[PDB]
Formats: structure tokens, sequence, C-alpha cells
């Protein structure tokens, strides 16, 4: 499929026009897999703009999947998209700005308690149960993909790797994700489904408890071989965690995806009863630390 034809299909979907009319004061706040993210001001609300080069993608079709999903799925725990545009060779998606940043910064700089860990898992499982029911697989669940509001509410972001399964095509086979968070069946190149996100969430629980995913200091291909061949990873800090948290994590990090717990199942797990309110996360954020 041609670039001119791909851009053409995307043009049918995005908002027409040049948003450099509506926006100014662009400040780069980071980089992802698919492009860069800036903050900008509307002509006075401030927004986040993700900018992706149509010609520089390993899997260009995923750009399409991204826009269509956030357009079609609004949930309290999912980052809201306001608009999307084509600007030269770039797809721009305009989204709400979340002042609390990403969970990565919390997990690498602080130790979360179980109330805080439970609140983050509850929020993510709520988003995923709704997405999974409609056949949407996120495929990049990790702390970097979890954003926080000023008052400590959790929002799933970074839908640039998502896919949708259906009755007609109920499994994917593509190798998409981030090595250390990838489910064994996905690493192995087997037909997979929504269950891959449950494993990835398990790995993000490890991040929240231990600060890092398993095998993080290994080359990514070596970590993927270990994920694929070995017993499920265990918490380095095990004696430090409750029986509720261990039993919860034991249901996520199940190698056989057919025996892995679903998002709907896990929403009924007693560990999530520990979830604290959003205000419990606030003191973990960079702006409130010293
Ligand atoms: C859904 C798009 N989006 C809205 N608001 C975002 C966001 N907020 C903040 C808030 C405070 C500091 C920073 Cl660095 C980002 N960060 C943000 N972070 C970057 C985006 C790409 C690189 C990884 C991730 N940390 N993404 C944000
Ligand atoms: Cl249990």
């Amino acid at each position: 499929v041609s670039h001119e034809q791909f851009r053409a299909a995307l043009q049918l979907v995005v908002d027409p026009g040049d948003p450099r009319s509506y926006l100014d004061n662009f400040i780069k706040i980071g980089e992802g897999s698919t492009g860069i993210v800036c903050i900008a001001t509307v002509r006075g609300k401030l927004v986040a703009v993700k900018k992706m080069d149509l010609r520089k993608q390993q899997r260009r079709e995923l750009l399409f999947n991204e826009v269509v999903i956030m357009r079609d799925y609004q949930h309290e725990n999912v980052v809201e998209m306001y608009n999307s545009y084509l600007v030269g060779d770039e797809l721009w998606v305009v989204m709400e700005f979340l002042e609390g940043g990403a969970l990565t910064d919390i997990v690498t700089h602080t130790r979360m308690n179980e109330e805080q860990i439970a609140a983050v898992c509850l929020a993510v499982l709520q988003a995923l149960s709704v997405l999974h029911a409609q056949g949407v697989i996120h495929r990049d669940i990790k702390s970097d993909s979890i954003l926080l509001t000023h008052d400590g509410r959790v929002k799933l972001s970074d839908f640039g790797f998502c896919a949708q399964v259906s009755k007609e095509v109920p499994r994917r086979k593509s190798l998409v994700g981030t090595p250390y968070w990838m489910a064994p069946e996905l690493i192995s190149r087997l037909p997979y489904g929504p269950e891959v996100d449950i494993w990835s969430l398990g790995i993000m629980v490890i991040e929240m408890v231990d600060g890092e995913p398993p095998y993080f200091n290994e080359p990514p291909l070596k970590a993927m071989k270990m994920i694929r061949d070995n017993l499920p990873p265990r918490l380095k800090n095990l004696h430090k965690v409750s029986p509720s948290l261990k039993g919860f994590l034991d249901r996520l990090l199940v190698r056989d995806p057919a025996q892995r717990a679903t998002a709907a199942e896990l929403l009924k797990h007693p560990f999530l009863a520990k979830a604290g309110p959003p205000a419990s996360i606030v003191p973990l954020m960079r702006q409130n630390r010293t």
C-alpha cells in the first residue's frame, strides 16, 4: 500500500485543517516509540500533542488504529483525545494534558504502598475490561503508559500499538510491545488475544513493587528468551508483600494464557479492596516530592 494512499485513508478519519492555526507555545515533553509528545496552548486551555511521522514507522498501520480507538472509546480511566490532524507527513493527535505525568517516574523514585498499588491496578483493570470486551488489545501496558492527573487519578495512554480482534479475526500474531513487558505467547509468535495485556500488567506490578521489570539489565532479546522459557518472574521484594498481593499477581503472571485471569475476573479480586482514593497517589508525584 502506497504512502500517498495510506495518508489518504488517514485523511478521511482525521479532522481537516492545520492546527498550527489553533495552537501555539509547543514544548516537547518526551518521546515514545511512534513519535514525540508536546504540550501546547489552545487559542487558553493547554493540551498534549503527539506527533508521528507517517514515513518513519516500523508498522505504519498502527497509526490508524491509534486514532480510531481513542475516538471510539471514552472511559474515566482512558486519556481523552480532542482532535487529530495531518500536518505534512505527520499525524498529530491532540489530547488532554495530565499534570501528574507517568507512573514510571513514581516507580523509579519512590516505594508505593499496597493501597497505592491497588488503586493503580483497579483503574487499569477497569479500563481494560471495557476495552477487552470490545476486542481492543492495548499491547503496551507498562508504567510509561499510565498517566496521572493533578489530583491522582489514573489514565491509560499510549494506544499507538493497539489492535482489535473480532469474530472474523479473533487473534493477532504480530510482535508488538516492549520486550520486558511482553507476554510469552506474543514473544513466541503464537495467536494471541486480550490476555497479553494481563501479563504486561503483572510485569507493571513488579515495577511498582521492585522498581523495574524482571531481567531489565539484560539485552531485550535475552530477556524475551527468558520470559518465554522460564517460570514466571518472582518479586525480589517478596517477604515485604501481603498474601493478597502475591495471590493477585499469581493470577496475572500465568504463562498459559488460557489459564490466566481476565480483566473482569480480576476486578473481583480482594487485593483491589485495598485501593485508596486518588489523594493517596498525590504525594508520590514529582511536584510534591523534595
Ligand atoms: C496522553 C498524552 N499526555 C498527556 N499528558 C501527558 C503527560 N503529562 C506530563 C506531565 C508532567 C510532566 C511530564 Cl514529562 C508529562 N506526559 C506524557 N508523557 C510522555 C509522552 C511520551 C513519552 C513517555 C511519557 N512520559 N504524555 C501525556
Ligand atoms: Cl488468591
